[PDB]
C-alpha cells in the first residue's frame, strides 16, 4: 500500500468525535485492548462508493450478534459513521475505513460481558489506502504454516474480530520461511485460506478455492466466486490439497485492501505470478468495484 | 471482588508514567486494541509481597518469547513497574496489578508484527481487590460449555494473552445456562479447565485435575498440587470425565485473584460448598501466600 | 402431545397376541431390554393414512440389515402388525404407533447375536397423540450440549435404535440450562441435530439444515427440505454454525410426534416461535399429511 | 461357562418379587426396553463371597449418577437384593448375578428422564456360571474390529449401560472375521479394550494395557494390575499399538464373568495361550477372589 | 488376471535399455528401493490403444510435482517409453504397463532429495494380463480394515507412490479376515476405497461413490462416474457409511488392471456379484476403452 | 558425514553374495523398490563393537513381525551379515551399516505379501561415516512442517520401514523454508520428532522429548534418557509445545549415523548449538560408545 503524507493528519472517528490520529485513544478498560473483544470491518471507497458497504454492515451485526455485543447503533447509524469519517478526510477514492467496535469500557477487566458502562467503543480509522501495482505485479510469496484454522467449536473464524493472534502466529512462521503471507489448513489438512486473505489457486482454466466452513468468508472472495460463476468460468469450492496447489497454473489471494494480489510461490513452488485467468477475474472484479452497482453505497 | 471507592483514583502505569485511571489510555494504532496483540499477568500483593512474583515474570518472558514480542524491559525493569505501581498507590496488602505488554503502535493496522513504532505498551493496573468471603462460602456455578479448549498447533491455551474471544464465548454460554463460570472439555472430551480459572474436583480424599496439556497452567494451579502432594494428599493430574465431576466430593477452581473458589454445582448437579478437602488445602495456599517464603517478592 | 383416557386402555402388539396396555410386557432376557438391542419406527395415523408409511418401513429394514437382525416378517407383514393394531384400537386419526423390534430372547444375558431363541421380539404401542397448538405456538427451548453425535465408525446415528442414552445425556445437560430439547453438534463443531427431533434454521429467507452425514435424516426432515424447494424457498443442506443459528430468524424442530415445532430460542439467545416461514411451511406439510398421496399408506 | 440345568429353574428378582425365569418380565414401556436407558452390575460369588461387592456397588451408583437415575434404593438395599437373589437360588458358589437398574416405567415412550411413574425397574438374575477350564486352555480369537471406542464427550465408555449397540456392532464385525471377540481402537488408534472384556498384553515378561481413558475401567482389569504391581510383576498402563500386540509373547482378556481368559490371536497372528505370566496372574486372581478379603461380601450362611 | 508362459520372456526398458525381466534391476542407492521414493503408473492396451494415456501421464507429472521429483523427460519421452515397452514386447492388446519413475541413485542413503547422481530412474514393465471373466464372475470378499486413510496433511492418498505399506498393511488384516482386498474408512469413518482399487456400492439403482478427499483418485473410478452421468445413471459421489454398504444391492471395484470387479461380500455380508447395474456400466466401460476415443493415445502398427 | 573414497570401493551384502557398491543390485520386481514393503535398521561400529547391536536386531524382528514378513533368518544369522559385511570391507571404527530386508520377489508386482518367491531380500551397505565435528560444533536449522506424525492407525512411526515418503515430504517444505530438517507435530499438535532423527529440548536445566507415541522411537533417544537420568538430569517425557521450544536454552536431535546433533534454530527462532547440556549428554554418549558394555556387539 503505497505510502501518502496525508495519512499523517486524517481525523479518527472515537466515539461520535473526531481526533487527530496522533491523539485518537481509547481506555485500557476497553474489552478491545484488555481482550481483544469486538468486531471490525475494512470497507473500500471507490469513485465515491463504498464498495459491498451493506454486505460488510450485515456481516458486521452478524459477528457482533455471534459474541452478544450490543453495538448500540442501528445499521442506518453505522453507515453514516463510516461516510462521515470519509466525508471528514475529504475521500472520494483511494481510501480504505476500519470501523472497530469493542464491547466497552469495564469498571475493572474481566471476561464476563455484562459488566460495560456505556456501550460499544466505536473506532473509524479513514486512510490513504492504494496497492501500487508494482506489488500487483511480483505477487506473494505464501507459506503453508504448521499452526491450523479451528473448527467453529473451538473459534469460528468466520467472526472478524479483535482476537488476532491465532492468525498473528501462522504469520510469525511463514516470515520466519522467508514468505510474505501464511497458507492455512483446515483441521483435515486441506487448504483453507491465508492469514489475511482468502485463497485461490487457477487448474486446467478454473478456479479452486475452499469451501469456506474452516475460514473467513470473504466479501471480495464471494464476489470472485460470483463473477467467475458469472462468466462461464469452472469453479471447484470445497476441499484441495497442497499438491493440487504446487501443480496449479496460477495462484492469487483476495481481500478488501489489496483486492486480487497474485501469488508467485507456495512452499518454494514457484507460480507465475498474473496467469492469464488471473488477470481476467481482475479486470471483472475491478470494472465491478468501480462500477455504479448499488451494492456499493453511495456517499453523501 | 468486595468494592472500593480506592479503585476510582489509583494511578495506572502507562510507559513510564503514571495516569489517573480515568485518563490511562492506549493508542487506537496499538496492537493490543487491534489485533489482540500481546500477553499479561495478574500478580497479587499480600503483606507487603507480591505472590509467587518471579514465576509470574517468567511466564510472562516465555509467553512473550513465543509470539515473538520484545518486551522492551529486563525482568528487573518489568518487576519495578510493578512494584513502583503498587507503591505509587499506597498499597502494601489486598491488592491485585494487571500487568499488560501489547505489541506496540503500528504506523497502520496490520497483522504483521515487524511494522512496530517505538517498542512494546506496557500497562499496568493496580486495584483494591479482596473477596469477601460469603462470595468464599456460596461458591460458583459451573456449566460445561459446547465450546472447547484449543490444541496447541491451532491456539496454545497456555499462553496469557489479549486475544480471549475463544474463552469469552464459552463463558456467554455457560451464562446463558444460569452458571457464573464456564467449565470446559479438551479436543478429546476430558474436562480441562474453566474459562478464566483452573479447574479441581475432589473424590475419595484425592485431588483431581486436569493434565494441563490443553489449558491455562495457572501458578495456583502448580502451587495447588505442590501443597497437595507435599501434604500427602493422593493427586491425580491427567485425564478425567464429566462422570467424574458428577460424582465428585467436592469441586473448586484456582486463580490469582480469587484464590481456591468452592463449586456448588457443575451442569446443574450440586457439590457441598467448601468441602473439608478444600478447606484444609484453602488453609495450606493461605498460609503460603502469607508466609516469608521469597518466591513472594518483597516490596521495595 | 395432549391427555387422552383412552391411552389407558389400549392393546398393545406382543409377538402376534393383543394385549392390555398395563400387562404388554418382555422377557428380562430380551436384548432390547438387556442391551438396548433393537429398532423401531414411529409413524403418525392421519384421516385414515399412515404418513409416509413404506418409507419408515424400507428404514427399519435397512437398520435391522445393519446390525444383522432378521426381523423375521416380509414388509408386508411388518405393516398389517401397525395396520392391525391401528384398527384394534379403533384408530383412523390424530394416532401415533411405536414399532419395536429387538433382537430376541437369549439363553443368557450377552452381547453375540448368534445365541437367539425364536426370533425377533415385535412390539407395536399405537396411542393417542395430538399436539394440542399452543404447544406449537410457544415453541421449544434449545441448549447445545457438550455432548457431540458421533462419527459412523464410533456409532451410526442414522439408525433409529433402543441404545439411545447417548442422545439423552444430552438432553439431560440441556434440561440443566433451563431447556426443553438439545442442539447437538457433529464431530466437526457444526450444527447436526437435535436428541429428539431434526433442526432447521430460517436465515434471509432461505431454509438451512445439516447434511445429515452425523445425525438421524428424519422423514419429517426430508418432506420438508422437498416442500421447501417445491415452494420456491432456497434450502442450504451442509455445515453451518452456532454463530448462523444465532443471527437467524426463525428456527423450528421436526419429527414424526410433533411435525414442525417452532424453537423460542438457542443457548438463550431469542427467536420468535412461528415466524413466517416456519408458518408457510408447516401448512404446506399438514396439507401433504392430509392428502391422498401414493407416499400414504391407506387402512383398510 | 459350561451348562448346568438348574439355571432352567432360578427364580429372578423383579421390582421385590422373585419370579420364575420364564415368566422374569418388564413393561413395554420401561426405560430399559425403549431407551436402552439403565445402569448393570455383574458380580460373581465364590465360596461364600460376592467378589468386590462394594466396588461394584460403588461403580453402579457413579454410573446411575452420570445419566441422573435414581435407583430409589440404598447401598445397603441395592446389596440385599443381590444377596436374596443368590439366596433364593440356594446358591453359595459358581454363580454370577447380573443386577439391571433402568430408569422405571413411562406414561408415553420418549427420552425425557423426568415424567417417571415409581421408581427405577430393578431386576436381578442369578445363574449357575463356572468356566470349564478347557475353554481356558483354548482361550479366544481376537479380530481389530474398524469400529472405534468413543470419547467421553461422545459416549463414556466407563459406564455399565443398557445401551451397548456400540459394542455389539464391534462384536458382529469380529464374528464376520472368523474371531471370538472384537478388539477396539481408541480415536487415537491405539489399543483400548474387548468389546465386552478388557484386553491384557504380555511382552517382555511385562503386563501392558490400556490407560482406561476411552474403555470400560473393569474391576477385573484394576485387581489383576493391583496383584501385578503387589508381586513385582512390571506392568504398563498406557498407549500401545498393535504392531506391540502382533509382536506381544502372551494376552488375555479380563471380566467378571470369566474372569482371565487367554488369547489364542489377534488379527490372525497366533498367540500361545496360557503363557507363563498369563499362568501366574490367573492363579493369583483366583487365589485373591477365593480369600477372606473385606473387598469382598459375606453373602449369608443361610 | 490368467497366467501366460509370454510373461517369463518380456524385456524391461530400464533406463533406456531393455534387459530380461531376469536380470532387470536398480541400484540398492536408489531411492525407490531404500525410501519408496518415486511415483508409478499403470496403463492397459486395448485393441492398440493406451487407455486414457496423457491422462496417466499428467497424473504422473503432478505426482512426481507434488514430492519434488524431476522426471527428467518430457511428456512426450516418457510415453515414448511406455509405446517402445509395449512395442518391443510384440504387444497391441491385453497388455498392461507400470511406468516406475523413483527420484534415482544417492552417493549414500538418505531422504534429502537434492543429493541424486544422475537422474529419475525410469523401469517400465510390460506384461500379458487379460483378467478370465470366471474372475469377473465370482468377484472379491471385502473386509473393513481398522487402518484408516490418512488426510493431506499427513500423506496424500491422491499420489501414486512407491510408499505403499500404508495399503498393505489394511490388506495384511483383510486376508486375516479371510477377505482378497481392504475396504478402508477415511479419518471421519465413511467409506473411502479399497487397498488397490476403488470403491462402489449400488442401492436404487444409483451409484455411490466416496468423495475421494481421502483416497486414490483412479481415472477407472473417473470414467465410471462420467460414463454413468452421461447414461442417465444416478451416481452420488460423497460420504456414505458401512451402513448403507451393508444394505447395498451390488458393490464394485475399479482399476486400470482389473476394470470393473464385482464384490461378494463385505464384512460377511452377501452381495450378489454382477448385480444388472454393474453389468451395464461394465458393458459401458468396455465399450470406451476399445473405441477410438482422443482420450486413448495410439501405438504404433510397427 | 565427510568423504572417504573408500566408500567407493566397498562390498555390499546381496543374498549371502558380496557385490562391488556400483554392482550392487535388486531385481525390479523386489517389493521393497515396488512398494516400500521392507524394515531397515543402521548401526554404528565404533572400536571394534557394534552400538546396541541386539537393540538394534530385535527393533528390526518386532518391525518385521508389524508386517507378517519373514526374515528367513535366525538373530544369529542376521548379525552375522552384519559382521560380516563390516569384516569383508576391513572396517573396524567410524563405520555405519544399513541393514534392509525387503520382503522379495514377486511374479507381478502387486501388495498382496503371499505372492512371494524365494524369500527375503537381505542387503547390507557398509561405509566409512565419520561426522566432521565442525557439523557437530555449527548444528541444524530446524522447520516445523506442516506435515503431521501419523496415529498407529493411519501408518505406525515407530517401524524403520521402506515407506518414508511421508517423513520426506516434510522436510522437502524445511528444505524450502531455508531449513536443513524437519521439526514434526503428531496428531494433536504437541512436538513429535524430526523427519529422520528424533528431538531433544533443553529448559532450565532438564530435557524435554516426546512420548514416543507418535514417532520413531531411537536408540540413541531411549540411550540419551537413560544417561540423563543417570546423570541428575531430569528428564520430561511426554507433550511440549512450540511455545515451549521456541522458548528452550538448547536443543538438539539424534539417531545412530550422527549420535547428538546439536539445534540452531527452530522457526527461525536462534539457539545457541553445543549449549552446556547438550556437550555434557555428548560426553557421556560418547564415552557409552565407546565402552566394552554389554549392550555392545562383539566384532569377531
Amino acid at each position: 500500500y503505497a505510502p501518502d503524507a496525508r495519512n499523517d493528519a486524517v481525523l479518527v472517528y472515537v466515539n461520535g468525535q473526531f481526533v487527530p490520529r496522533h491523539q485518537a485513544v481509547v481506555s485500557v478498560f476497553d474489552a478491545g485492548y484488555v481482550c481483544g473483544d469486538g468486531v471490525w470491518e475494512g470497507v473500500r471507497l471507490v469513485d465515491g462508493r463504498i464498495v459491498s458497504f451493506d454486505a460488510h454492515i450485515d456481516r458486521m451485526y452478524e459477528g457482533a450478534k455471534s459474541i452478544a455485543l450490543d453495538i448500540g447503533m442501528t445499521r442506518a447509524q453505522t453507515k453514516q459513521v463510516v461516510v462521515d469519517t470519509f466525508l471528514r478526510n475529504g475521500m472520494r477514492d483511494g481510501a480504505h475505513a476500519r470501523l472497530m467496535v469493542t464491547r466497552g469500557v469495564k469498571k475493572t477487566p474481566n471476561q464476563d460481558p455484562r459488566f460495560i458502562i456505556g456501550g460499544a467503543t466505536v473506532v473509524c480509522v479513514a486512510e490513504h489506502k492504494v496497492v501500487t501495482p508494482e506489488a500487483k505485479r511480483n505477487g506473494l510469496k505464501l507459506f503453508t504454516s504448521t499452526l491450523r484454522c479451528s473448527g467453529p467449536d473451538v473459534f469460528d473464524l468466520r467472526l472478524k474480530s479483535h482476537s488476532r493472534l491465532n492468525l498473528i502466529q501462522a504469520l510469525i512462521q511463514a516470515i520466519q520461511a522467508g514468505a510474505d503471507e501464511a497458507l492455512m489448513l483446515d483441521p483435515n489438512g486441506f487448504v483453507s485460506s491465508c492469514n489475511s486473505t482468502n485463497f485461490f489457486a487457477v487448474r486446467n482454466g478454473a478456479l479452486w478455492t475452499s469451501s469456506g466452513r474452516y475460514c473467513f468468508n470473504g466479501i471480495t472472495r464471494a464476489t470472485v466466486v460470483r463473477l467467475a460463476r458469472e462468466a462461464g468460468i469452472p469453479v471447484h469450492e470445497g476441499d484441495f490439497t497442497l499438491a493440487e496447489v504446487y501443480a496449479a497454473d496460477e495462484a492469487f489471494v483476495t481481500g478488501t485492501l489489496a483486492g486480487l494480489t497474485p501469488v508467485s510461490s507456495v512452499d518454494g513452488r514457484a507460480l507465475v505470478p498474473l496467469g492469464p485467468l488471473t488477470q481476467r477475474l481482475d479486470a471483472l472484479y475491478r470494472a465491478y468495484i468501480a462500477s455504479a452497482n448499488e451494492a456499493h453505497g453511495a456517499l453523501p
